């Protein structure tokens, strides 16, 4: 395929992808990596539909890697033996 035609739609990746079909600005390389200020700045300065806002909250989120993904010995024990 063509790498310089990804202007439009899929600018870089899958994540990418969609969020340029939801009139998503920046890359999502950069929302991943946006501090609470920038995020702050994208929410206060730009105005999107609740789409639009909900793919920059967690392309933000997922790139703030504190899922706990880890062993993490827990007291949540909702069905675990």
């Amino acid at each position: 395929g063509a790498k310089h035609s990804s202007r439009l739609e899929a600018h870089l990746t899958r994540d990418e992808l969609r969020a340029k079909a939801l009139h998503i600005p920046f890359p999502v390389e950069k929302i991943i990596n946006l501090p609470v200020v920038d995020f702050n700045e994208m929410m206060s300065k730009e105005q999107f539909n609740e789409a639009q806002l909900a793919l920059i909250r967690d392309i933000r989120r997922r790139g703030k890697n504190k899922v706990a993904a880890q062993n993490c010995r827990k007291r949540k024990l909702e069905n675990i033996v």
